[PDB]
């Protein structure tokens, strides 16, 4: 008697997932990057180390990064010594922060993505949370939907231990759900807390170090739907065609372990040149289906893992300088925030494009892409297109 | 020049997602329910204790478990001395046990459901992994990606810290992904292992001794996709519509931390009641658009966190006894397997109607209902309809 073919067709969306809000935060504790060996080194109690601290100073000096945010403050760190050794017993403190902070900074983020949306919180359907930092149950997807006040019966999908790529991964999840689904409005948060990862310096863990250099915290939300309402909704971006990949030659390029010491993270081959080894045939799968191959006539998006990824990328392509400007502007801002980079990214580019009486929100360009990089090796690719104006 | 209204067209499927195979596992180490109190309370130097030890020899009584599967061992717990107090540092060697045999476990369920689907695993576009058991970076889904030798493209979901509610979850997933795009075969993996949850005994602390004499290990495999190819395909459930919700005045009813000493479950108010008192709402959201109200019409799946939960909602409904038969008879042999519970079930169902000439794979019914049950406290429906013989 019941058609489930009828149901299908009246239950799906029409159009392509668009980007319809974006909204950010970030802890209150701005951390310099000139000062940061200086600090480190104090506050873990590793002034003798000198040549090790002198490697962290080349390490700050080749980071690109101006400044972070912090959660960790100096008072916080002198309350926990065990987070301040290189390897101590000390996830429960650890996770004690992050469980709070994770979903507080991101429901910052939301309250602003949700403003610029303008519309009832109410209508969101579906809602996706993504952290590296902290593990509970239920999980900060249930945190946040009492935090928010959004309905009991939202559609949870809660991200964890994702790692640094999981900024195109929500974007992926969130297309989905969002093209599936007559009238679903998805709310997507990336909440990064560097609180789990920080550790003191070890001469023998390098790799380690370099983290240190480099992570910072924040958060990032978006409103993502199907079929926007002409003129009551807003879009920024659509979203066309997704792709996940693990590079050839990569094994244990980024590994990262939870332990009774947090999360720390090796390095064993070079990332840099992976991610440069790799990206053509990745540009070549999104793009040669739609007849472009001029990666300058597009707008990018990468997650600034670090700035040798961005310059071996630039070099190989033969990127014109400015192509990562918007990403660079993240970097030097607020440093490597893990999965919440590429948002904030977004939300630089379209704040810069429309700033400057660009005519689409991608730099004046129509098409674009966003890439996530991260564990496995993993390569996260979203091709988006920009709107008028 | 490009129309993203017709890539769109292009880029999704049809009908219905379509569970077309199902496999499980568990670990070899088969313990007798009969005999677990004296086991339990010997391995965990707890002999001493005797009024507590009545009490978990009656919950186990009451379980309506024969027996379960486990990975740890005598030999391993002898080895674990940490892990056999009620709390004590021993995250690391849990983990230990668990990045490995999540992935081992998961690994052979996975080649049961690949060999009954028939086709090739190069096919697998999406790949869905889900435990409550651990959590690794790269995660379980790279581990599985590689163990089963899947294309480095796969599309993963990592689905970490989810708890029992997650089978539910995975197929209200795999329904997105398998419907908006064409051609998509999603690999789903849930792999429980209870490592992560075992500890000793504690008299103030019954909460947790109720999960020893429950919880146990499996996991179970699906292949997901729309538009099977008729005759080299074979569909078993259909899904149709899903939804999750959070139960009113349920605040930590379940909660689980992730500690230094493992994950511990804490339990606050009467879940049976809870469960119970809100299962009606649910059915009628999910079966008053389709017109049914006779809930003794459907087949049925019921996360079997434990059997009060399940007596209850007979009760409540005036379920025939016999509605729940497939659902007890995975208690009975497996015990709660958290996340893979419900999809046993399912293989169960599905075995037993084709075993016994029945007419459709869901007990000679059409349409049929699937709940978890979790953390939140969390209810996940998922509606699906039977197949034919």
């Amino acid at each position: 008697m019941v058609s489930v073919s009828e149901i299908r067709k009246a239950q799906r969306a029409e159009g392509p997932a668009t980007i319809l809000a974006i909204g950010t935060a970030n802890p209150a504790n701005c951390v310099e990057q000139s000062t940061y060996p200086d600090f480190y080194f104090k506050i873990t109690n590793s002034e003798h180390k000198t040549e090790l601290k002198e490697k962290f100073q080349r390490m700050c000096d080749k980071s690109m990064i101006k400044r972070r945010y912090m959660y960790l403050t100096e008072e916080i760190l002198k309350e926990n010594p065990n987070v301040c050794e290189y390897m101590a017993p000390s996830l429960d403190a650890r996770q004690d922060m992050v469980v709070v902070e994770v979903p507080r900074l991101g429901k910052e983020a939301a309250v602003k993505a949700i403003k610029e949306w303008g519309q009832p919180k109410s209508k969101i359907t579906h809602l996706i949370v993504c952290t590296t930092s902290g593990v509970d149950m239920p999980g900060a997807d249930y945190q946040l939907t009492k935090l928010l006040g959004l309905r009991p019966y939202v559609k949870r999908y809660m991200m964890y231990q994702q790692g640094a790529f999981a900024g195109g991964t929500v974007l992926r999840l969130a297309k989905d759900l969002a093209e599936n689904n007559k009238g679903a409005r998805v709310l997507v948060v990336c909440s990064e807390v560097t609180a789990v990862t920080f550790r003191g310096p070890s001469d023998t863990h390098l790799d380690s170090l370099v983290g240190q250099a480099l992570f910072g915290d924040g958060a990032a939300a978006l409103i993502v739907g199907s079929d926007p309402v002409p003129e009551i909704e807003k879009p920024i971006f659509e979203m066309v065609w997704t792709a996940q990949t693990i590079a050839p030659d990569s094994e244990g390029a980024i590994d990262g372990h939870l332990r009774e010491a947090g999360l720390t993270f090796h390095l064993l081959k070079d990332v840099p040149g992976i991610v440069s080894k790799n990206i053509t045939k990745a540009l070549v799968e999104a793009f040669e289906p739609l007849g472009i191959s001029d990666y300058n006539s597009i707008f990018w998006i990468a997650h600034p893992g670090g700035p040798a990824i961005l310059d071996q990328v630039e070099q190989k392509l033969a990127l014109k300088p400015e192509k990562m400007n918007a990403t660079r502007e993240v970097l030097s801002e607020y440093g490597n925030m893990s999965s919440a980079c590429v948002l904030f990214i977004l939300d630089e580019m379209r704040k810069k494009s429309t700033q400057n009486g660009l005519k689409t929100t991608g730099e004046g360009l129509e098409w674009g892409v966003l890439f996530g990089f991260g564990p496995g090796l993993t390569i996260e690719t979203v091709v988006l297109r920009s709107v008028a104006i």
